[PDB]
């Protein structure tokens, strides 16, 4: 149902959906 992106369940709408653990996670 959440997380667009299925690599990172935390991603932010605003890091996703380019699905990169860079902004979803840390730099």
């Amino acid at each position: 149902g959440s997380s667009s992106c299925p690599q990172f369940p935390s991603c932010s709408p605003s890091c996703a959906p380019q699905c990169s653990q860079q902004c979803c996670q840390q730099p």
